[PDB]
């Protein structure tokens, strides 16, 4: 019938893409959206671009951030679209897990980069505008949000336990930060935001400080618990 | 009914300004869409935006190019829906005049910055990929184009005449380059583009060489004719 659409929100390795590439396993009316900078840090032209511009934001983030944010969001837009458009075609009760959404790109990410003045207002501004407008032109609306929700401490052992070299010098005040605009968007809910739904739109919140990787029934049971209210 | 969309391509200060301002006087069922970088340099978001991204392409196009590209077609884009979505609902035959179209800020433009080095492949190609995908997502799809074709001396006269402090430094060499840029496109017709119908699209080629504030009749008889056969 008509696609459920729930965006997994968490930090830098709380566990998202571990979780989602469970889901998708546990039912065929499930499938999973993989953030597309994901992908670019695993050959298509979005790989060699997106390749391009994460290795010159470790240069110079104050030159590059405009560019890698929009391209990223634009990114996530269509692969969602393809997802939207391409699956669940003869499913009874289908759900489409993204991994992150266009809501995290901009009060996480881009908002993060103009705060750390790797973008300027102008540069902020035009992504703004930018990113209302690319969104107007109801169709990726999300039913629901599930933030994962762990300590920057938790997520500083894990991005250790990734073992991605490009990773392993993220300290943890950059973490916290993020945490900190976690909570105020998910937890909280004190963030204004440009989309009037937003604050109706429901959130189940999972503490995933404990390793789930071998015990993840009880996270299942609540997400099954809170698919069956949207 | 149906608006006809016919985009007027051009050097810079061929007289498209001048032709179009003309044209929307002539019959109720005409419009024109003014080019938005034309309104940055004369209060929107949009203005103070594209006033700002204008002042530093002075200083260093090869910063700014693929932000000034991007926001100089995102900008296009809303101001050629919103008068296609907001005049002519009781027009009997219909016609938007476009001042430039999104072709034109990718073919002539853009590609024009990424062949000064003003864009590296990276954003060049972020650039058509963003472009590709932001036009497929047949509404602002061209019914004809009109060309007022002029030679660089007389575009560099008529900068002269048009007295913008900001463009007294353009040299001839610059609108050469967009000259042959346009007769490939337009003319000899010798310019892959990644849009399929553009090859079919009638193309209507105007002389204004000769002034024409006083005595445009001509021109506008070739208009009448060329719109006939739409
Ligand atoms: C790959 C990479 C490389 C480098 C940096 N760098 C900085 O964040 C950074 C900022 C500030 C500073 C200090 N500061 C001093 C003052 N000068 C002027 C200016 C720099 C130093 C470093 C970040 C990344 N990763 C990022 N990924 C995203 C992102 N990830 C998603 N999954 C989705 C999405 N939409 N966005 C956003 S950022
Ligand atoms: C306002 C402004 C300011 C500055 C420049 N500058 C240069 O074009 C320029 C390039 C190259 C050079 C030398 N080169 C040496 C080598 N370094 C590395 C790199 C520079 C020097 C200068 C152009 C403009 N105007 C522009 N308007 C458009 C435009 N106009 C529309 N109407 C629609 C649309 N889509 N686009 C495109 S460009
Ligand atoms: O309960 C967990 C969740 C995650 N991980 C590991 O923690 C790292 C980060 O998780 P993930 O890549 O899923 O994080 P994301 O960035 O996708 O949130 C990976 O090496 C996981 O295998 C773990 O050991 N136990
Ligand atoms: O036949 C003409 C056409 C234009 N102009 C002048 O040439 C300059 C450039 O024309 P316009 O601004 O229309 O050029 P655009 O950039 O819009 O093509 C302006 O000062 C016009 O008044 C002119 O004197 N005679
Ligand atoms: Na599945
Ligand atoms: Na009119």
């Amino acid at each position: 019938t008509r696609i459920k659409k729930i965006s997994i929100e968490g930090n830098i390795a709380a566990g998202k893409s571990t979780f989602v590439n469970i889901l998708k396993q546990l039912s065929e009316d499930w499938e999973v959206v993989p953030e597309p900078v994901a992908r670019w840090s695993n050959l298509t032209m979005e790989q060699k671009n997106g390749g391009n511009v994460l290795q010159m934001m470790y240069e110079k983030p104050e030159r590059w951030s405009f560019t890698f944010q929009t391209y990223a969001c634009l990114s996530r837009i269509r692969a969602q679209l393809a997802s939207l458009n391409g699956k669940l075609k003869d499913a009874e009760k289908p759900v489409l897990f993204f991994e992150r959404s266009v809501y995290s790109d901009r009060y996480i990410f881009a908002s993060n980069l103009y705060e750390s003045e790797s973008m300027n207002e102008t540069e902020w501004t035009i992504y703004q505008d930018w990113h209302d407008w690319m969104n107007n032109q109801q169709s990726l609306e999300l039913d629901g949000i599930i933030y994962l929700q762990a300590t920057p401490e938790t997520c500083l052992h894990r991005i250790y336990l990734r073992g991605r070299n490009e990773e392993q010098g993220i300290p943890l005040e950059y973490l916290e930060k993020l945490h900190y605009k976690h909570e105020s968007w998910l937890l909280h809910r004190t963030l204004k935001t440009n989309f009037d739904y937003l604050q109706e739109v429901p959130i189940l919140t999972l503490d995933v400080n404990e390793d789930f990787k071998d015990k993840y029934e009880s996270l299942v049971e609540k997400v099954k618990e809170f698919l069956s209210t949207l």
